[PDB]
């Protein structure tokens, strides 16, 4: 399924190419700089 919000608990390690960190987007889990 898709990854909802509360990215911290929601996605496991959600890593992305710096500069970028696991953040929430309006109910989902996605990485933002």
């Amino acid at each position: 399924a898709t990854k909802p919000c509360q990215s911290d608990k929601d996605c496991k390690k959600f890593a992305c190419r710096k500069p970028k960190v696991p953040k929430c987007i309006n109910g989902f889990c996605k990485c933002v700089r």
